[PDB]
């Protein structure tokens, strides 16, 4: 089997990406921002504290037929950024541009942290980083992708974000169409449950690469693209009045700028990140300083190939017995 659905921007500056989920009978939509940086499927519901939903559709599990109680669990995640969510758990059929999956853990959310009661867009999450991650307890829950991988006809899903437009994820199978030259395999370790690898390089504009190794995560769930301090500072020294602002929370450069574009290495092979993808517009409205798109990981604790970095190319999440990840320009 195959699925294929398009993911859409949630707003102008490509915050974060949709993608309509089909849940239980009959089916109720959803459109949840797929996070190859966790491993829970959480939605909206009518569970949800009622303060707490503002505009979002909301999963009824008590109006579709295939779905049952799982009798005691919970879970409770925290992101990155701080927002987290939590609640009980159903098994329900799930469907993702035509790619089903029966007794898919869906979590249904009674509290969410205000940062996603303020998104009207986003019904949910959708994780694809590994099983290992999920919350629920006391019986740890599979991913999506891992519940449908036997039944693919290839054990990979492919991540096609666009820049300030739609893109699409498939399962199941590489489109040969949606890229140029080959795409470029590299390992992945999943000790901490994540798509993690190690990137070779980087380079500024039109500078020279610089070789030197980069571990990060492949993270479809976070808008930016955060590295080392060292490598953070190099691009933004490139920006006429670009500085790091702590009272903003990042660098911030003159919106009047013209952005150098950011390339990084997978291999032997290079991905460049055009300087507009790297512009995230003024800090507050009105404001002529405007946020940057690649930021300092000091702090996280990782680097995170965000949205930023993997919307310039076409990625393949493998889920082979020996995972690892694909990089094509497009």
């Amino acid at each position: 089997s195959t699925g294929s659905a398009t993911t859409t921007p949630i707003d102008s500056l490509d915050d974060a990406y949709i993608t309509p989920v089909q849940i239980g009978t009959p089916a109720q939509t959803l459109n949840l921002d797929f996070d190859t940086g966790s491993s829970d499927l959480w939605v909206f519901s009518s569970e949800t504290t009622a303060s707490e939903v503002d505009g979002q559709t909301i999963y009824t599990p008590s109006k579709s037929t295939t779905a049952k109680l799982l009798s005691g669990a919970t879970w409770s995640i925290s992101y990155g950024d701080g927002s987290s969510s939590s609640g009980d758990v159903y098994t329900d059929t799930v469907s993702v541009g035509g790619l089903t999956v029966t007794g898919q853990a869906v979590e249904s959310a009674k509290k969410v942290s205000s940062s996603f009661t303020e998104d009207s867009t986003i019904d949910g999450l959708l994780g694809l980083a590994f099983s290992t991650l999920n919350t629920v307890s006391p019986t740890q829950q599979k991913t999506f992708f891992d519940n449908a991988k036997a039944s693919l006809d290839s054990p990979v899903f492919t991540a096609d974000l666009g820049y300030h437009a739609p893109g699409t994820y498939n399962f199941g199978f590489i489109d040969t169409t949606a890229y140029t030259g080959s795409i470029t395999y590299t390992a992945v370790s999943t000790k901490q449950g994540f798509w993690e690898w190690t990137s070779t390089g980087y380079a500024v504009g039109s500078g020279t690469f610089k070789s030197t190794s980069i571990d990060g995560i492949a993270d479809t769930g976070t808008t930016l693209l955060y590295l080392p301090a060292t490598v953070v500072s190099a691009y933004w020294a490139q920006v006429s009045g670009a500085k790091s602002s702590s009272s903003v929370g990042g660098y911030v450069f003159p919106c009047s700028a013209t952005l150098p574009s950011f390339t990084f290495g997978v291999g032997s092979a290079r991905i460049v990140i055009p300087g507009d993808y790297i512009d995230f517009g003024p800090i507050s409205t009105g404001s002529s300083s405007c946020f940057g798109g690649i930021q300092s990981s000091a702090g996280i604790g990782i680097n995170i190939f965000g949205d930023v970095a993997l919307k310039a190319a076409f990625v393949v999440f493998n889920g082979a017995t020996t995972p690892t990840l694909g990089f094509a320009s497009k």
